[PDB]
C-alpha cells in the first residue's frame, strides 16, 4: 500500500500465531513489541530512545507478517510504549519513505534516514521519524515564545519547549509548524512536517 501520514500509521501484524497491531516506525533501527511470549531462545539487549533506555529480549529470526507481507527476522520484546516495526524488518517488505506521491526523492531504509533540514537559520541533520507524532530539535536558542511541554518515548519522557509556526526547510522543501526544543540525542523530523512535505510510506 501507499500509506500518507495524517493519522499513525499503525497496521496489523502476525507474530508468533498471534494479531497485534504496530506503528510503522522509520525512526527505529528495530522492532520492538510488548511483553509477550514468543517462541524462541532469547537474549538479553539494552535499546534506546528519546528519554533512556529499557531492557528486552531478543529474538532471532521469527517470522512477522506486516498488513500481509511476510519478514522473518529480529524481533524485541519488553516495555516498549507503542509497538514498532522498524528498519529491520521493513526493508524486508520493501517499505520507502517517498516524497509527493513518488515525484520527489525515494528514501530507502537500509540506514537511518538522516536528511538536512534548515530551522532558524542554522542547517541541521535530522531523523525523518514516521514513529514522532512531532518534531523536536536539539537544544536550540530559537527566538520567540514557548510554552512546556513534555513528550515520551521508550525511556519515559522529556521536558521541551513547544514553539509554533516556525518555518523549517526540509531536503529543499518548506514546512512551517510546531517545533519541540530540548535534549533529544537526535534531531527528530515527525508526522507534523512530513506531511507537509507530501512524504508517503509505500510497499
Ligand atoms: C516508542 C514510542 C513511539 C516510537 C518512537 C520512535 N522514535 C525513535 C527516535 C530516535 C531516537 C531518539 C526511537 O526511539 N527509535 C529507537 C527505537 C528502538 C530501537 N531499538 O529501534 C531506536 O532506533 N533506537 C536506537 C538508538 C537511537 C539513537 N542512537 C544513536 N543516536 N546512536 C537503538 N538501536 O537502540 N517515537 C517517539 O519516541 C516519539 N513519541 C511519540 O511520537 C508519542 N509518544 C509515545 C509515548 O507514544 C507521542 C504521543 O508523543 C517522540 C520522538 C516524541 C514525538
Amino acid at each position: 500500500p501507499q500509506i500518507t501520514l495524517w493519522k499513525r500509521p499503525l497496521v496489523t501484524i502476525r507474530i508468533g500465531g498471534q494479531l497485534k497491531e504496530a506503528l510503522l516506525d522509520t525512526g527505529a533501527d528495530d522492532t520492538v513489541i510488548e511483553e509477550l511470549n514468543l517462541p524462541g531462545c532469547w537474549k538479553p539487549k539494552l535499546i534506546g530512545g528519546i528519554a533512556g533506555f529499557i531492557k528486552v529480549r531478543q529474538y532471532d529470526q521469527i517470522p512477522v507478517e506486516i498488513a500481509g507481507h511476510k519478514a522473518i527476522g529480529t524481533v524485541l520484546v519488553g516495555p516498549t510504549p507503542v509497538n514498532i516495526i522498524g528498519r529491520n524488518l521493513l526493508t524486508q517488505i520493501g517499505a520507502t519513505l517517498n516524497f509527493c506521491g513518488g515525484g520527489g526523492p525515494q528514501i530507502t531504509l537500509w540506514k537511518r534516514p538522516l536528511v538536512t533540514i534548515r530551522i532558524g537559520g542554522q542547517l541541521k541533520e535530522a531523523l525523518l521519524d514516521t514513529g514522532a507524532d512531532d518534531t523536536v530539535i536539539e537544544e536550540l536558542n530559537l527566538p520567540g515564545c514557548w510554552k512546556p511541554k513534555l513528550i515520551g518515548g521508550i525511556x519515559g519522557f522529556i521536558k521541551v519547549r513547544q514553539y509554533d509556526q516556525i518555518p523549517v526547510e526540509i531536503a529543499g522543501h518548506k514546512a512551517i509548524g510546531t517545533v519541540l526544543v530540548g535534549p533529544t540525542p537526535v534531531n527528530i523530523i515527525g508526522r507534523n512536517l512530513l506531511t507537509q512535505i507530501g512524504a508517503t510510506l509505500n510497499f
